[PDB]
């Protein structure tokens, strides 16, 4: 069973805007998580073939990852902060759906999520 195509990261016909919140989401929220010691499972789409997880995409129908988010912000794909916040939340939730409580990745996701929630709690006014 193969991997799906990655999520789209640009669309040349979408409108573009740069807002306070979108800047913060790339420069503060994504930056912080991306440079963290636990970012690496989350920096690219899950390759279920190379990572030997053949049921991954039987279970996870809305994949998401921070490499995709990073490119969506750099490309001005998002119009609203909430689109980006939703993507982060999808990413974390997928991890919690798929992986078992003993797995290190679960606690790594919990730690990153907590950082994420701190930074989103400080989302600058719109
Ligand atoms: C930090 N340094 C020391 C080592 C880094 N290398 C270890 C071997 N590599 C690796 N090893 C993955 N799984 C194996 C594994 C072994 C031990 C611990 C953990 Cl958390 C994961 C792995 C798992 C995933 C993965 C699996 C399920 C899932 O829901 N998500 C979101 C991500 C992604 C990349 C992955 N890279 C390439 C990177």
């Amino acid at each position: 069973s193969m991997n799906p195509p990655p999520p789209e990261t640009s669309n040349p016909n979408k409108p573009k805007r740069q807002t306070n919140q979108l800047q913060y989401l790339l420069r503060v929220v994504l930056k912080t998580l991306w440079k963290h010691q636990f970012a690496w499972p989350f920096q690219q789409p899950v390759d279920a073939v190379k990572l030997n997880l053949p049921d991954y995409y039987k279970i996870i129908k809305t994949p998401m990852d921070m490499g995709t988010i990073k490119k969506r912000l750099e490309n001005n794909y998002y119009w609203n902060a909430q689109e980006c916040i939703q993507d982060f939340n999808t990413m974390f939730t997928n991890c919690y759906i798929y992986n078992k409580p003993g797995d290190d990745i679960v606690l790594m996701a919990e730690a990153l999520e907590k950082l994420f929630l701190q930074k989103i709690n400080e989302l600058p006014t719109e």
